[PDB]
DNA sequence: ACTCCG
DNA sequence: CCGGAAG
């Protein structure tokens, strides 16, 4: 009673309950949020995507039946205290499953779909609980596990439909953040799939939406650099773009390639800066070198160091590229 | 009275007394040796060169003057009895003081600069005493263990000449197995060190000849999952690290060793190099004769990666 | 393997 | 009245 194996059986018995209202006449903008950026229902029951009914308690009375206790459903973040009764956690949402690497259901993602919705945020999760984890927790992961170990590859992107565009379109490894931003604990699950042997040797790629989101993320890649940024890399979509939208505009081919023609994570930040340069005469063209000979100088890494060295001149102009 | 700190001190000792040697008039030979090859005094201070003198038993005496017991020396690898009293084990030579990782004098490497000289064998090596153990020395280990831990690159070099020029060029990760080949307790030191970070590279230097092949036919053969991040660089024929250093510069060990095959690749392109390849039939026995290499490679992902350019190595198939 | 020159 | 190499 109140034990992981049980809950995490009510996760599972929710995941169900929730696919199953997915096909109700009530989750039709739900199906159409899917199908309006390519997302076929044979994609959608890959994924486990779900709907959440509209009434008080749709769930916890199904669980309730099935044999659940209720503090067994407040506690996997479910159902939660309230004054008529108990009630449910999400309402009138488009649904994601979120799973471990073993497959096991922890938590969902729930997805905004009416206007005259009480809840404000576009984006809602399961609360932290022993099985939902935030920080460490990614989506995509029990599909992706396999494929990054054997691929020695990871693609790390912004959202739901992003993880599912990716998926279809072949590109397998990648994950999301899921919740908040990516960080210290989602990077350590990460690098431990792709380590052989005790040696990392994989590359970890950074999918961003927009351009100075990319340049806001590859500034930090010289903040502390205990990481893997060697092993770094960036894709940045044609100026706009997500993966979603990419996929809708051009088909799976463009995301195949945007992650196949990407960046290393400093090449990315030094180049950003040369970008935004004025480069005419010798003017502009020192007033390059001045401002990023100091972002090659807080590269720690010396054979690292040494290759943006050799470069730099041959980038701004100064020597033969 | 025979301890580990008690031989320390007579071989610290030791390379004082050598060190101060190099110095003297019968020494020339071995000071015209190091700068023949562009080893000034200053690089020869740096390693600690020094020089056996001629006599019978000139360290012997002096380390008893100071007070180290013969039994001591004996155990320490310096001396040895003889029959009219103790004696030296090194006479006329120049002198590699051998350390740990920490800086202390452990044995010492000893090359023949005489036609005359006693012994006729090219380097003398201290015999295997508490502190000296030939399957884990390494000579530069002292200077790099720093800079192979920081810049996770390891470089192995075969002579002392090799580590000496290789740290004047910049190259300060360079090391080198004195007395015996390379070797499986040396690897699990420099595999170690380049862990406290996760990846590290381990770059092999032969010189330009078929020594660096057949160390290498043995690249296959076991397991070895540091043969992904292993390397072989390779100079100009005839050359070793210290002739390179001659010829061209210090900017040519550097870019020797920066511009370095991997160890599979080196493989295959040596095997490459020794075929037809000009017809059409030549390409298609090229690509038969090495294949089988590239199915010896047991990890998937880095068998694919060399499958691809193999088409490319000859001559586009 | 027991019996010439530095 | 040597120690290494000769064999």
């Amino acid at each position: 009673m109140g034990s992981r194996s049980r809950l995490l059986a009510a996760n599972a018995a929710a995941a169900a309950f929730y696919a199953q209202a997915l096909q109700s006449d009530e989750a039709a903008p739900a199906r159409q949020y899917l199908t309006e950026r390519s997302f076929d229902a044979a994609a959608a029951r890959k994924f486990g995507c779900g709907f959440a009914p509209s009434g008080w308690d749709s769930l916890t009375k199904h669980l309730q039946r099935k044999g659940f206790e209720f503090e067994e459903l407040e506690a996997a973040g479910l159902s939660r205290q309230g004054r008529h009764g108990p009630m449910d956690r999400f309402h009138r949402r488009l649904l994601w499953p979120i799973r471990t690497s073993a497959g096991e259901v922890v938590g969902f993602g729930a997805r905004r779909l009416f206007d005259d919705d009480a809840m404000e945020a576009k984006y809602v999760n399961t609360p932290e609980t022993l099985l939902y984890k935030k920080s460490s927790v990614m989506f995509g992961i029990d599909l992706a596990k396999r494929d990054i170990a054997k691929g020695h590859q990871a693609v790390v992107v912004e959202g739901y439909t992003d993880v599912m565009a990716m998926h279809l379109a072949g590109v397998t490894t990648a994950v999301a953040s899921c919740g908040t931003a990516f960080g210290g604990e989602h990077l350590a699950m990460l690098r431990r799939l792709m380590m052989d042997d005790s040696f990392f040797r994989g590359e970890l790629i950074y999918v961003f939406d927009g351009d100075e989101a990319g340049r806001a993320a590859a500034l930090k890649a010289f903040d502390g650099e205990q990481k893997l940024a060697g092993q770094s890399f960036v894709a940045v979509a044609p100026d706009g773009m997500d993966p979603c939208d990419l996929r809708l505009k051009c088909g799976d081919a463009a995301l195949r390639d945007l992650v196949a023609r990407r960046t290393p994570l400093f090449e990315f930040a030094i180049r950003a800066a040369i970008a935004e340069m004025d480069l005419d005469s010798a003017e502009g063209r020192v007033a390059a070198l001045r401002r990023c000979v100091p972002m090659v100088g807080q590269i720690k890494d010396p054979t690292l160091r040494d290759e943006y060295a050799r470069q730099l001149a041959g980038w701004v102009g100064w020597a033969d590229v």
